[PDB]
């Protein structure tokens, strides 16, 4: 139950320089491979849940922290304990008690399948005020996207995190009303358009 509060944006030529000028430091660069999973009907995505396997690492379910109330794609609790990931997968897909301690065992009984696997290179920036993060991601299919991010522990901490993230974003030059899609979504646009389209359709 670590809570990610986030705002994606398309980085510009001056993004990194502005981050430096604000006292930000580049903490690490990292390449990782992620495989995303869903049912044929895309039940998780439609529920704004995001299941992936970080290759060589472990599983993660992103669970929306304020569905309905907040605008979408703003707040996620990141589940990494597999017994909890399973419990929650069964909850959203409406399967019963499976008796499952692990996701791999749960994949077939729940009708979950691989929908994407791709490599990302990340530059991870921190701002040391108690801290904000700015990840700059370039996926292996050419899409560059950024994310201003706060990690909190309490849902009570979320309104403040939002304000902080909104304010950092302005200072980086991101128009109040700009949005940018997740890497996964540009992946579907490019390689599985029929899935991208069904997601825009059913979301109307």
């Amino acid at each position: 139950g670590l809570i990610e509060v986030e705002r994606k944006f398309l980085p510009g030529p001056g993004t990194e320089e502005r981050l430096q000028e604000l006292g930000g430091t580049l903490e690490y660069r990292v390449t990782f491979r992620d495989t995303y999973y869903d049912t044929p009907e895309l039940s998780l995505m439609q529920a704004d849940h995001w299941l992936r396997r970080r290759e060589d690492s472990g599983w993660e379910l992103k669970c929306p922290g304020a569905a309905g109330v907040l605008g979408p794609h703003t707040e996620y609790k990141e589940l990494t304990a597999e017994p909890t990931i399973v419990a929650q997968l069964c909850k959203v897909l409406r399967a019963d008690g499976l008796g499952a301690g692990d996701v791999a065992a749960v994949l077939g009984p729940l009708g979950l399948q691989e929908v994407a696997s791709f490599v990302t290179k990340r530059s991870a920036w921190k701002l040391v005020l108690p801290q904000l993060r700015v990840d700059l991601d370039t996926a292996d299919f050419g899409y560059a996207v950024g994310e201003v991010e706060a990690l909190v522990h309490e849902e009570a901490e979320v309104p403040t995190a939002l304000e902080k993230i909104h304010r950092l974003s302005s200072m980086l030059g991101v128009p109040a009303q700009e949005t940018a899609p997740a890497k996964l979504i540009v992946y579907l646009q490019r390689f599985r358009p029929q899935d991208y389209q069904r997601l825009l359709e059913v979301n109307s």
